[PDB]
C-alpha cells in the first residue's frame, strides 16, 4: 500500500509523522546530551513506524534498520534544527552550544565540528523541510539495507519512491531537469558525511562507556511492539 | 579547463586515468598466517597507492585544489577508492575478492585475520550489488572520483570558499555525466534519477566500510607522505 502513494502524500507522511522537539531536562554535559537522546530515541521508534514500507518489514529487520542508523538519525536532526543558528547546535531550544562549550568533554568538538559543517550546508543550500522528511526516511531504509530477497527488493522499491518524490518537489519549485539531477546528487551525497559522523559518534561513545551506553538488538526489539 | 568538458569528454578522460591492475608478491608462503596475509594485503595496498596518487592529479579539476587542499581529499578518501577498486574487480567472482590476478581470496579466507571476515562481507556484499545492479564501467569511473572530491570536502575564507565551490561545480559535472551514460543507454528520465539515487546511495555504504576498515586496522598514510608524493 505504501508503494501506491503519490508524491504528495509521501510529504503529508513524512510531514505528520516528525517527533517533536523535546527540551532538556534541567531547569553533566554528556548527562544532558545522554538523557535528551535516550528521549528522542523513544519518539524516533514510533516515527520510522510512520515511515511508509517501514511495518511492511518483519521486525527483525525493523530492528537492524533502526540499529544502523539510529546516530545518523539523531544527528540529522539536530543539524536540521541547527541551520538558522551558524555555529551552534540547537540540541533542545533550552541547550544551544557553541563549538568551544563541545571542549567541555574530550572528544566531542571533532563531531561538534563536522555537525556544525554539515549545517551550513543545508543552509548554504536551503534545504526544505519537505526535502528534509524525505532524508530522514532515507536514511532509515538505506543505512542497514546492505546486510532476505523480498525484503530488500521492498526497501528499495521504497527508496526509489522517495527519490521519486525528491524529484516532484524540485519540480514544483521551479528547478530545471538539470538542477533537479544535481541537488538530488548534492542531498544525497551529505548522507555519506553523515553516515561518516555517526560512525566516528558510535566510535566516540565506546570509549565514552559508562557500559550499556549503545542501543542494543534486544532494547530495540522491545521498544517497537 | 575542467568546467567546460563535454560528458563524453570526462568518461574519456576519467577512462584512460585508470590505475593498472597490480599483483600481489609472488609465491608466499600458503597457507597463509595472520602476520603474512596482513604483510601482503598492505604491500599491495601501498604500491597501489603511488597509482592512486597519479590518478588522482589527472581527474578533471583536482590539481586546481591547493597542494594541502588535495592532501586532505586524499587523507580521507584513500581507503573508499582502494575499496571501491576491489569491489569492482571482484564483481565476476561472487563470494570472491579479487585482490589481485594472483590474489584471490574467499570469505573463509578472511577469518585468518582477527576482525577481518567481518570486513570482507561487507566488500563482497557491496561487490554483489554493483552486480545486480549491472554497473557499468563508465559508472564506475564517475562514482570513484566522486568519492575523491566528495569525502573531503566538508572538513576544508575567501580562498577556501572558492576551493569549495570549484569542487562542488565539478561534482555537479560528474552528476551529470552519469545522468548523460544513463540517457545515451536509453533508460527514461525517472529511471535515470532513480539509478543515479541508487548509486549514491552506495557511497554511504562504502563510508561505513572504510571507516570500520579504519578501525580494524588500528586495532591490530601521512600528511607529509601523500604531500611528497603528490610533486
Ligand atoms: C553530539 C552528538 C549527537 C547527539 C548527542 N545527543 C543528542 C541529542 C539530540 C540530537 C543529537 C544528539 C550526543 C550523544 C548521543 F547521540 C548519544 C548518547 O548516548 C545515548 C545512550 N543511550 C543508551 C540508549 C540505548 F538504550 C542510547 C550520548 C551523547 F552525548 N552526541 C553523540 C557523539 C558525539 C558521542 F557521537
Ligand atoms: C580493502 C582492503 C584491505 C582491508 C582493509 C581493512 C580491513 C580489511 O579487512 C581489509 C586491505 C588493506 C591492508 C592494509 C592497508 I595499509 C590497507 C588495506 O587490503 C587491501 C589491498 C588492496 C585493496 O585494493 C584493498 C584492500
Amino acid at each position: 500500500l505504501a508503494l501506491s502513494l503519490t508524491a504528495d502524500q509521501m510529504v503529508s507522511a513524512l510531514l505528520d509523522a516528525e517527533p517533536p522537539i523535546l527540551y532538556s531536562e534541567y531547569d553533566s554535559m554528556m548527562g544532558l546530551l545522554t538523557n535528551l537522546a535516550d528521549r528522542e530515541l523513544v519518539h524516533m521508534i514510533n516515527w520510522a513506524k510512520r515511515v511508509p514500507g517501514f511495518v511492511d518489514l518483519t521486525s527483525h529487520d525493523q530492528v537492524h534498520l533502526l540499529e544502523c542508523a539510529w546516530l545518523e538519525i539523531l544527528m540529522i536532526g539536530l543539524v536540521w534544527r541547527s541551520m538558522e543558528h551558524p555555529g551552534k547546535l540547537l540540541f533542545a531550544p533550552n541547550l544551544l552550544l557553541d563549538r568551544n562549550q563541545g571542549k567541555c568533554v574530550e572528544g566531542m568538538v571533532e563531531i561538534f565540528d563536522m555537525l556544525l559543517a554539515t549545517s551550513s550546508r543545508f543552509r548554504m543550500m536551503n534545504l526544505q523541510g519537505e526535502e528534509f522528511v524525505c532524508l530522514k526516511s532515507i536514511i532509515l531504509l538505506n543505512s542497514g539495507v546492505y546486510t532476505s530477497l523480498e525484503e530488500k527488493d521492498h526497501i528499495h522499491r521504497v527508496l526509489d519512491k522517495i527519490t521519486d518524490t525528491l524529484i516532484h518537489l524540485m519540480a514544483k519549485a521551479g528547478l530545471t531537469l538539470q538542477q533537479q539531477h544535481q541537488r538530488l546528487a548534492q542531498l544525497l551525497l551529505i548522507l555519506s558525511h553523515i553516515r561518516h559522523m555517526s560512525n566516528k559518534g558510535m566510535e566516540h561513545l565506546y570509549s565514552m562507556k559508562c557500559k550499556n551506553v549503545v542501543p542494543s538488538y534486544d532494547l530495540l526489539l522491545e521498544m517497537l511492539d
